[PDB]
């Protein structure tokens, strides 16, 4: 971990302007970095978290906000800044689109087959990065996938079980037995897909949380998204297994969607896919140099 | 053409005024995606002339070229919008123009960051050359701050879309850079690289007086004659000869005489790298100079283009 990745931030240089939600830790604001010495304000994303903390406590965090700091991968979000108070507060960069469960909410039945494949890879790529850096997310979920522009989303907000809840998207070993590998993560890359495909419905809706281990162990699943093609619920299906080495991998996962992403009504079937917009060059190089000049 | 995005009247909305100059008005804006909730800051440019529809057909070939630029030193041109007057889109930048930049900072701007910024004007110069494409209207106005470590050339390529009416221009009309232009460029309205390349030492002497204006007090009308006459812009205390001298061969008569953009990299890289030798500024001592803490900090939230 080199230390010049996470910028250690005074109260004095930031502040927050706005809610924007809350989750099982913390509440992420919409913020204002102040540069010393300038005029200018620089919007930011800040996550204060419920809890207080002491130096003894801090030094856990700081020691793994940095390993969060030095993440280097188009898909993977980075911790940038931190600010040890009497409560600690972490920022990173404000994404104006928000998270990709809200967006594919907000765009329900409006989103082509071309976008959701390309997410799903894209996902993919960012999870097999963190395994690669043998980083477990344990908390991977659609909101924990954010949308830089339309074309392009990143994943946020993992890798705090060293630290330390999300029964849903959980794999059967994790909920009985807290055991966090990258195949239990596996299993929430199928519910986070699942997650896509049917425009942010919620899992398992009628049954309770206290109830899922039961119906896993049943072997019950979550049903087929009709906009699914056999092939594309199967890789679903193949995440939901039992037995954790029996689930596909995330390289395996990159190569299989990005197939699918070659020809993609071959895949998935939605209604009036060509009434969709599909990411035309002129509006990708827009978003490109306006809001999104990482190297790929 | 891909590289130029042609955009619709509803899709952005002026906001604040930022500036104009000799063609057109800048403001601070928004991108507003259909079919989304998001309203992107921008920066538009209308100009002040409305133009017909043929003249619209050459501005479009020309906007193509100009989003074509891809260096980290250029700033490229986004979008257009062909309205009654043309509105032209490009990124906003929140620190401005570097000539306010150093104006609101003249006394916290040290050695390595004027020299650093002679290094990167010089280079986006040269890719421009590179390119074969001439700027016209260089100086430290259409030099943009990206963050204070990263300035971009802007602005350039208009001289095609100006060549009917060039030659009439007047130089107190304030459309013609006349305190910026070559000697043989006020008195036959040709711009060349090697033009840019007094421009670019007019430039560096605006950075070096930390924003003052060059030939202050001399109207335009006067300006070719003194030029003649052998007088050049005075040395700014904070210049070694060293860095006079190469100002002063930027305004030598024959233009293929002046130094190239190629050599102006090399020049100012070298005094870049033992920069209190070169440039003798009161609490230099003292002057920042960006951490690699902060320099990671300024890139992911606004310069990710490294
Ligand atoms: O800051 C992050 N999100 C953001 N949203 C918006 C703005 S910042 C992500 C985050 C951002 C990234 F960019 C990349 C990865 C990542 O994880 N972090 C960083 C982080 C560090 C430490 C902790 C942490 C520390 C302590 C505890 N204990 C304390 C005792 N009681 C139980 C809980 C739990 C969690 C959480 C996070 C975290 O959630
Ligand atoms: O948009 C640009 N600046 C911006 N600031 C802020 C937001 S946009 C830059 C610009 C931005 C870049 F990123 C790169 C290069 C560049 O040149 N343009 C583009 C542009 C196109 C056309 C013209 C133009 C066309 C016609 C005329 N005639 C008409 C006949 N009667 C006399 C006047 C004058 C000027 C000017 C510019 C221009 O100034
Ligand atoms: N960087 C960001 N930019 C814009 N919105 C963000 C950003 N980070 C988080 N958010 C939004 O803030 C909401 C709350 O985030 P968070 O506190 O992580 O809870 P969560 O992800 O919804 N649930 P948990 O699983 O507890 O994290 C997120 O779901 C998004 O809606
Ligand atoms: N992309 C930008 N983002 C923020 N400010 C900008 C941007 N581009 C230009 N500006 C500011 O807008 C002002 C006016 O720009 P412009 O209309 O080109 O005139 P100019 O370059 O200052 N003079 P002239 O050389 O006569 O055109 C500039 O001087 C800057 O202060
Ligand atoms: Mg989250
Ligand atoms: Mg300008």
């Amino acid at each position: 971990p080199n230390q010049a990745l996470l910028r250690i931030l005074k109260e004095t240089e930031f502040k927050k302007i706005k809610v924007l939600g809350s989750g099982a830790f913390g509440t992420v604001y919409k913020g204002l970095w102040i540069p010393e010495g300038e005029k200018v304000k620089i919007p930011v994303a800040i996550k204060e978290l419920r809890e207080a903390t002491s130096p003894k406590a801090n030094k856990e965090i700081l020691d793994e906000a940095y390993v969060m700091a030095s993440v280097d991968n188009p898909h993977v979000c980075r911790l940038l800044g931190i600010c040890l108070t009497s409560t600690v507060q972490l920022i990173m960069q404000l994404m104006p689109f928000g998270c990709l469960l809200d967006y594919v909410r907000e765009h329900k039945d409006n989103i082509g087959s071309q976008y959701l494949l390309n997410w799903c890879v894209q996902i993919a790529k960012g999870m097999n990065y963190l395994e690669d850096r043998r980083l477990v997310h344990r908390d991977l979920a659609a909101r924990n996938v954010l949308v830089k522009t339309p074309q392009h989303v990143k994943i946020t907000d993992f890798g705090l079980a060293k630290l330390l809840v999300p029964i849903k998207w959980m794999a059967l070993e994790s909920i009985l037995h807290r055991i966090y590998t990258h195949q239990s993560d596996v299993w929430s890359y199928g519910v986070t897909v699942w997650e896509l495909m049917t425009f942010g419905s919620k899992p398992y809706d009628g049954i309770p949380a206290s109830e899922i281990s039961s119906i896993l162990e049943k072997g019950e699943r979550l049903p087929q998204p009709p906009i699914c093609t056999i092939d594309v619920y199967m890789i679903m299906r193949k995440c939901w297994m039992i037995d954790a080495d029996s689930r596909p991998k995330f390289r395996e996962l990159i190569i299989e969607f990005s197939k699918m992403a070659r020809d993609p009504q071959r895949y998935l079937v939605i209604q009036g896919d060509e009434r969709m917009h599909l990411p035309s060059p002129t509006d990708s190089n827009f978003y490109r140099a306006l809001m999104d000049e990482e190297d790929m």
